[PDB]
Order: C-alpha cells, then structure tokens, then sequence
C-alpha cells in the first residue's frame, strides 16, 4: 500500500486550504480547486481509496487526474467520513502526477478530503 495525506500535498486554485475537522486534510470549495502530487508507477493498475467528507448532506465529488487524464471520481455523501474505492484502475506507468480536483462544484457543498491510497 501507499498511503500520502492530502494536506501534504500541493494545495492550489482560489480557495483550497488545510482543515482539522472531520479529519486532518484540505477542503475543496470550488471548481479548480485541487490537491496534487507527483507519484512514481512500476505498476500500471491499481486499486484506488480516498477517506474524505462532504460539507453537508449533499454528495460531493471529487475527480481523479493521473498524468493530466481523468480516470474516475470519488462521491462523499453526508458529513460523516466514508471511505470510496475505484477497483482495477489502469493508469499511465513512470513519474505521474495525481490530482484530486473539483468539476463540478455548483455552490450546494464543499468535499474534504483526508487522504489517498493505492494498492
Ligand atoms: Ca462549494
Ligand atoms: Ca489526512
């Protein structure tokens, strides 16, 4: 397993920043707000758990980027953390960038997201 921590990733767009509560991680508040990092792959298929809540009750999603392609999405519903998996997840190979990003953000919730992990 690796295991990295959203808040000690790199936090960009207007208002993205750390939180402490549900979890030590960084909220998404709106479009173009993510978290990234850089990844080394020897592998090419993994399967893919992000922890993270939502703001309220509504479902926050949370879009997937490996290598600047989208190759799925996380939804967080209500405001007690949940864990969410993509399984066999296909994905370029080498040095990737990974990016959790809100698209679709329309002004009814917030995502928190704690950490990521592949497997
Ligand atoms: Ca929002
Ligand atoms: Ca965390």
């Amino acid at each position: 397993i690796t295991k990295v921590e959203a808040e000690n990733m790199k936090i960009g767009g207007t208002y993205a920043g750390k939180i402490s509560a549900p979890f030590d991680g960084v909220a998404l508040y709106a479009n173009a707000d993510y978290v990234s990092y850089s990844q080394y792959f020897a592998n090419s298929t993994h399967n893919i758990s992000v922890r993270g809540a939502s703001s309220n009750a509504g479902t926050a999603k949370v879009d997937l980027v490996i290598g600047g392609v989208t190759v799925g999405s996380f939804n967080f519903t209500g405001k007690t953390p949940t864990v969410q998996t993509l399984s066999n997840i296909t994905h370029a190979t080498g040095d990737q960038e990974i990016k959790l990003a809100l698209t679709s953000d329309d002004g009814t919730w917030d995502a928190y997201v704690d950490f990521i992990e592949f497997s």
